[PDB]
C-alpha cells in the first residue's frame, strides 16, 4: 500500500520507503506508472479517476 523497497542488497532487512500515491506500485522495485494514466491508482483494479462534471441537480452550487 504505497510502500515499496529499494535497497537490492541485504535480503533481511532491506532499506523500504513509501511510495507516491500517483505511482504504479505493483513490483517491489518499480513504481513510476504511466504518465497521465490513472491517478489514484493503476496496479490493482481499474482505479480510473472521474472527471467530476458540474452536473448534479442537488449539489450546493447547482
Amino acid at each position: 500500500n504505497e510502500v515499496k523497497s529499494v535497497q537490492p542488497g541485504e535480503v533481511c532487512c532491506w532499506l523500504c520507503i513509501p511510495c507516491q500515491p500517483y505511482e504504479y506500485r505493483l513490483d517491489e522495485f518499480t513504481c513510476a506508472d504511466c504518465g497521465l494514466g490513472y491517478w489514484p491508482n493503476a496496479s490493482l483494479t481499474g482505479c480510473f479517476e472521474l472527471p467530476q462534471e458540474y452536473i448534479r441537480w442537488g449539489d450546493a452550487w447547482a
